This record gives C-alpha cells, sequence and structure tokens, in this order.
C-alpha cells in the first residue's frame, strides 16, 4: 500500500479464541491448555510461558466470569456460555 514499513494485524487472539470456543468443549480450556498449547503448538512459548499473552487472555475470561461467557446477554447473541454451555 501507500507507505513502506508496515506490520500485519495480530492473529494469536483468534488462535486462542478458537481454543476456548472450539477446544473448551471438545477438549476443555484451562490455564494449562493454553500454556501447553504455546509450548507444544508454538515456539513463542518462551516468552508466552509467563502466561502473559495467553494466561491473560484465557484467565481474563475466567477472571471475568469463569470463561463461561462468549457473547452478551441481550443485544448480543442472547445468553451465551461457551460451547460447553452455549445457551440459546
Amino acid at each position: 500500500g501507500p507507505g513502506m514499513a508496515s506490520s500485519p494485524r495480530p492473529k494469536m487472539d483468534a488462535i486462542l479464541t478458537e481454543a476456548i470456543k472450539a477446544c473448551f468443549q471438545k477438549s476443555g480450556a484451562s490455564v494449562v491448555a493454553i500454556r501447553k498449547y504455546i509450548i507444544h503448538k508454538y515456539p513463542s512459548l518462551e516468552l508466552e510461558r509467563r502466561g502473559y499473552l495467553l494466561k491473560q487472555a484465557l484467565k481474563r475470561e475466567l477472571n471475568r466470569g469463569v470463561i463461561k461467557q462468549v457473547k452478551g446477554k441481550g443485544a448480543s447473541g442472547s445468553f451465551v456460555v461457551v460451547q460447553k454451555s452455549r445457551k440459546t
């Protein structure tokens, strides 16, 4: 585009979003799940292992409401609670 020196948008956010949404139900999503994922799935685990990016994201949900809330409770897609408890 019009302007050299540029960096793409982050993706790790969705990579883990898939884990909580897709995994939490199929395999379950916990602090270890995200950690072991960075460790086993990626090399970045060195820095990430400090549960900085992943734990903050995974735990931010848990710390917010036990990661049992994907969407809002009204204006959003109705009362939603992950795949394990994806209400209607």
